[PDB]
DNA sequence: CGGATCGAC
DNA sequence: CTATTCGATCCG
């Protein structure tokens, strides 16, 4: 199916649901703020903006200056994991459209299925109308955890401080192997076929012996970017996908070149809010956020501009800090409309308790108790509450849920909640 | 601290 | 029929 069916079909399926009404509602939000965006734009002066451009390019010496290309970064991403994984399992479905997921949502598809516009995120039942051949599949986490475990272990040998970002991808870090394996016979690096194969001591060598380990050990292939940083690997990872790789080699020329054409979006943090925002201002590519670096300044947050001159820069992170202790931890569930008040509040007590089994296994007691409710329409909204001493029972955080949730039926009593997922998080560990 | 929004897998 | 855990950030 053509790039204008796939759209066309979307809006033939989603026109006129009560989840196409939010869509539309969020839509509206976000061209609005971009409507008071352009407000400041208008009345940013030119003195300003030269005062912010010598303020920007101050800042932006003090990285140049201090930037990194000694270290040799790689991003390992599988292959349409979920899908892989289950077409490897069941040969029945290699060279036909497939997609994980259930009816109501797709964790992920194949390639043959992309072709027709199937993607992540996607409900089952508009998959199916955009390619009636698809075969969704449950699926099994289980396998799928175990599939990760095997691939973290190759992933040791070459960083043991890895980092693995999901169960799919990890960054590496292999300044540390390449020194090492530039003085090791071929015996070190020598890998036989599930006959015999040596890998040569580059950093395009090691990542070829990296994904080709990974097809022995699960008969799955991998992606690679190799970059002398974190933020730039994870770009040329998808480069070239699938079974395939790319290097930004360390020095400053080649970053730029890569960086001089690329489109901010592939940039992992720049999503499809900021990519429409900043595409109102006429910025799609990289070298334009360089341009207007100044009016940047003063039109978004430190922070939010200091990000955005990271990225003009082709700068990003050069050491991988062993992934830290977690922030919090929170459980919900979407299900068929649920409106009776007493339902809502079992319902609750029921995921107060599976919180609470998961604090168990983890060892952790937080102060702030957080309720989530999204009603038919899918409106969405949170309440929290933060007390003195910390919880961890399912009875102690349930105590907590139960008012916030009291507050909300009684809020639009007489009226009942029409919800359709609820959920409860629970944050504000100590030190 | 509470609440909404964005983004990644 | 039918649109799914967690950190970061901004703002009141
Ligand atoms: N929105 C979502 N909801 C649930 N699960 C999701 C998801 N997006 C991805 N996953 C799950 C399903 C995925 O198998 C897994 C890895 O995510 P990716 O690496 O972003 N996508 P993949 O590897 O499938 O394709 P390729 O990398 O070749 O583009 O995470
Ligand atoms: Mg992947
Ligand atoms: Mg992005």
């Amino acid at each position: 199916l053509d790039k204008e069916k796939i759209n066309k079909i979307i809006m033939e399926a989603t026109k006129g649901s009560r989840f196409y009404g939010n869509e539309l509602k969020k839509e509206k939000q976000v061209n609005q703020r971009i409507e008071n965006m352009m407000q400041q734009k208008a009345q940013i002066t030119s003195q300003q903006l030269r005062k912010a451009q010598l303020q920007v390019d101050r800042f932006a010496m003090e990285l140049e200056q201090s930037r990194n290309l000694s270290n040799t970064i790689v991003h390992i991403d599988m292959d349409a994991f979920y899908a892989a994984v289950e077409m490897r399992d069941n040969p029945e479905l290699k060279d036909k459209p497939i997609a994980v997921g259930s009816m109501s949502m797709l964790s992920t598809s194949n390639y043959h299925a992309r072709r027709f516009g199937v993607r992540a995120a996607m409900p089952g039942f508009i998959a199916k109308r955009l390619c009636p051949q698809l075969i969704i599949v449950p699926p099994n986490f289980d396998k799928y955890r175990a599939v990760s475990k095997e691939v973290k272990e190759i992933l040791a040998d070459y960083d043991p401080n890895f980092m693995a970002m999901s169960l799919d991808e990890a960054y590496l870090n292999i300044t540390k192997h390449l020194e090492e394996r530039q003085n090791w016979p071929e015996d070190k690096r020598r890998y036989f076929i599930k006959n015999s194969v040596v890998f040569g001591t580059s950093a395009q060598e090691v990542v070829k012996e990296i994904r080709f380990r990974i097809e022995q050990k699960t008969t799955l292939t991998a992606s690679a970017g190799i970059a002398p940083n974190t933020m730039l690997a994870k770009v040329c990872s998808d480069k070239n996908k699938p079974n395939g790789q790319y290097q930004i080699l360390p020095n400053r020329q080649a970053v730029m070149d890569f960086i001089k054409d690329l489109p901010i979006r592939k940039v992992s943090g720049i999503g499809k809010v900021t990519e429409k925002m900043l595409k109102a201002l006429g910025i799609i590519t990289c070298t334009e956020l360089y341009q207007q670096r100044a009016l940047l300044s003063l039109l978004f947050s430190e922070t939010s501009w200091h990000y955005f001159l990271h990225i003009s820069l082709g700068l990003g992170s050069t050491h991988l800090t062993r992934d830290g202790e977690r922030k919090s931890m929170s459980v919900e569930r979407t299900f068929s409309e649920i409106n009776k008040a007493e339902e809502q509040y079992s319902l609750c007590q029921e995921l107060c308790s599976e919180l609470a089994q998961d604090l168990q296994k983890e060892r952790l007691k937080g102060r702030t108790v957080t309720i989530k409710l999204k009603n038919v329409n899918f409106e969405v909204k949170t309440r929290a509450s933060t007390v003195s001493s910390v919880v961890s029972t399912a009875e102690e955080i349930f105590a907590i849920a139960k008012e916030l949730l009291k507050t909300e039926i009684d809020a639009d009593f007489p009226h009942p909640l029409r919800l359709r997922l609820m959920g409860v998080r629970i944050s504000s560990f100590p030190n």
